[PDB]
């Protein structure tokens, strides 16, 4: 599919950057006719076929179906879409909080605080998962808060650049994120689905309780093979006081089967909750 190849300086005022990819940068933006606030995501396009900088584009194009198609409260949408011959452009609803990742490395978490946190993300990957869309790259980094100043903060899922639809209940090649974040079956290259989400929300779970990540070794290698042999464990000096339930909804989470793992729909249910690869 073709986008919109006016000049989007003549559309936008472009500001401050609000973060960078190693294919993305991603600045805030003014639109010109209603002066409301976007992030604008520029997408470096492949110089060729088989050039490795760059990102294809029909991994671009399948980042855009599945914006397209998303309006939730816990999850990015997509406002406009432009290109030329260097860049995709995408307009993105502006989440201006900051990551996950910069309000923990601020703040340890209260399981109260943890577990508002997490109920607005497992919403909005119930919403995700309904749709069939596995998101492939959750972590702390992709999630955004709306304001960092409030008791507490509400959180958007962002970064679509992994995400695919599971449209046979697996899917084969292998969308690989974070060794930290990753599931087993990522790890060793097989079919993929929705599950892998769920495995990466138990990592994003224990962070949040321990501000200690489960499967982390000294280089990427280490961790992957941490992550495919299930090497974690409940540190005394950092779960000492953190409720038996919290550590068995992470524990139905990081399971080696994906069969075996805990669904989206199982998690909301819960009693807790019920009310980059290579060196
Ligand atoms: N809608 C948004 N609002 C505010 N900041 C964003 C938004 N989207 C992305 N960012 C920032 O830009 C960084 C990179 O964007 P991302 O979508 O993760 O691109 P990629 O992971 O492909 O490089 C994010 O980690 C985040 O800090
Ligand atoms: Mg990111």
């Amino acid at each position: 599919t073709v986008f919109r190849q006016e000049n989007v300086d003549d559309y936008y005022d472009t500001g401050e950057e609000l973060g960078s990819g190693q294919f993305a940068v991603v600045k805030k933006c003014r639109e010109k006719s209603t002066g409301l606030q976007y992030a604008a995501k520029f997408i470096k396009k492949r110089r060729t076929k088989s050039s490795r900088r760059g990102v294809s584009r029909e991994d671009i194009e399948r980042e855009v179906s599945i914006l397209k198609e998303i309006q939730h409260p816990n999850v990015i949408t997509l406002h406009e879409v432009y290109e030329n011959k260097t860049d995709v452009i995408l307009i993105l609803e502006l989440v201006a909080g900051g990551e996950l990742f910069d309000f923990l490395a601020e703040k340890s978490l209260t399981e109260e605080e943890a577990t508002e946190f997490l109920k607005q993300i497992l919403n909005g990957v119930y919403y995700l998962h309904s749709l069939q869309i596995a998101h492939f790259d959750l972590k702390p980094e992709n999630i955004m808060l709306l304001d960092r100043n409030v008791p507490k903060p509400r959180i958007k899922i962002i970064d679509f650049g992994l995400a695919h639809k599971i449209d046979f209940g697996n899917e084969f090649k292998n969308i690989f994120g974070t060794p930290e974040f990753v599931a087993p079956e990522i790890v060793n290259y097989e079919p993929l689905g929705l599950e892998a989400d769920m495995w990466s929300i138990g990592v994003i779970t224990y962070i949040l309780l321990s501000g200690a990540s489960p499967f982390l070794g000294d280089t990427k290698q280490e961790t992957l093979a941490n992550v495919s042999a299930v090497n974690y464990e409940f540190e005394d000096e950092y779960f000492s006081n953190t409720s038996a339930l919290a550590k068995d909804f992470i524990r139905r989470l990081l399971v080696k089967d994906p069969k075996k793992r805990m669904t989206i729909q199982d998690s909301l249910q819960h009693p807790w909750i019920k009310p980059p690869q290579f060196e």
